[PDB]
């Protein structure tokens, strides 16, 4: 097929194809310590023919943690383990970005430092569930704990934690960093009027709601380089953990314009929740494309045909596939050859071990 398999310059690195591996939480890290494993290194290595791998969401700090089994990038042991994973990808001539998150109110007190309430823009429960582990280490669901609103004087420490995690990612050998500003996590909790009822300079107006994410962007650009920074947004639609308010399109375009001023490597748009949503209109895609001067990655139930169509139209540059990458380590070769895909086994997307993780065969 015609443009999916051609190179693309993505900030400081060049992808040999446009078939990207979306960030995918798999909840297989070691506890205690939230440490990446050899098995996770093998999983990533198997996928290194991707144009770019974007890692599972990774904590910037202990406080960022909201899921048992999700890895961090804040401790020495975590840095050491990730260095190995990046070295494995590089040994197979791949490229890998770390997605960095703070889960905010999508968390539980039992996995917070001190066992205390998690933090958010406002003290409003997400009214959803997260994943913990039981006494045998198996993934279980638990209702989210009501959070504590961050005090104004705590906000600089959040920005610093993102900055430090990006410094640690560089040390760890990642090619790029993806800020997780999507899916109702901390940055999005500030962005959304649904989850942010603050009356300080971090709530109310769109400019106030985007203030935190833009401070984080600035801090990480300064720490490393703008051509090493990507951002994931999900600014249109209703996600499990939050909606985008009553002026979603205008607010999205405001944010995107701001992000472009920073000259960052990429804009990754998660277009719908797993549960579905209204498709992006081509008019809205044009409006995004004229505001952002870097690479645009599209995601959300894409097929190869839709990817080619929108790439051919000059509307996006690359596609991130999530579940097809879970099941097909050599998704690039399969798409290039129009080969059949392995069937997905959703029961093993979260937790467990090798089964449903490293046992999906290549051609
Ligand atoms: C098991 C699983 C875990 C995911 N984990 C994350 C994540 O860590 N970060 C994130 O931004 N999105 C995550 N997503 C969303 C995916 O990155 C992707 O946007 C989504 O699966 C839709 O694309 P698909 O139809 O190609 O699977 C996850 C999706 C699934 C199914």
């Amino acid at each position: 097929a015609e443009k999916l398999f051609t190179p693309l310059k993505v900030g400081a690195v060049t992808a040999p194809n446009r078939v990207f591996m979306a960030p995918l939480t798999r909840l297989r890290s070691i506890e205690p310590g939230d440490i990446p494993t050899p098995l996770m290194g093998e999983y990533y290595r198997q996928r290194a023919s991707a144009g770019l791998i974007i890692s599972e969401a990774t904590q910037i700090s202990a406080q960022a943690k909201g899921y048992a089994g999700a890895p961090g990038l804040h401790s020495p042991e975590q840095i050491a383990a990730w260095k190995k994973i990046t070295a494995g990808v590089h040994a197979e001539d791949g490229r890998i970005a770390v997605q960095l998150w703070h889960t905010g109110r999508i968390s539980h007190s039992s996995i917070q430092p001190g066992g205390q309430a998690p933090v958010s823009a406002s003290a409003l429960n997400a009214n959803t569930r997260t994943s913990l582990r039981d006494e045998n280490g198996n993934a279980i669901r638990v209702d989210t704990t009501t959070p504590r609103a961050l005090e104004l004087d705590e906000i600089p420490g959040i920005v610093n934690d993102f900055r430090q995690a990006v410094a640690n990612a560089r040390e760890a050998g990642f090619d790029l960093v993806e800020l997780h500003s999507a899916h109702g996590y901390l940055l999005h909790q500030f962005l959304s009027p649904s989850s942010n009822q603050r009356t300080d300079q971090y709530g109310g107006s769109v400019e106030n709601r985007a203030r935190l994410v833009l401070e984080v962007v600035d801090a990480v650009c300064n720490e490393w380089s703008a051509d090493r920074i990507g951002i994931r947004v999900s600014p249109i639609g209703t996600f499990q953990n939050v909606d985008n308010g009553p002026n979603e399109e205008a607010d999205a375009l405001y944010l995107i314009e701001e992000l472009a001023k920073r000259g960052i490597a990429y804009l990754h748009m998660s277009e719908t929740d797993l549960a579905g949503g209204k498709p992006y209109s081509e008019a809205f895609r044009q409006k995004v494309r004229e505001r952002f001067h870097g690479v645009i990655i599209g995601a959300g139930a894409y097929t190869a045909e839709k990817a080619e169509d929108l790439i051919g139209k000059g509307l996006i540059d690359a596609v991130a596939f999530g579940r097809d990458y879970i099941a097909n380590p050599d998704l690039v070769a399969r798409l290039q050859k129009k080969a059949e895909l392995n069937p997905q086994r959703p029961e093993s997307f979260y937790g467990g071990g090798a089964e449903g993780y490293t046992d999906y065969p290549s051609l």
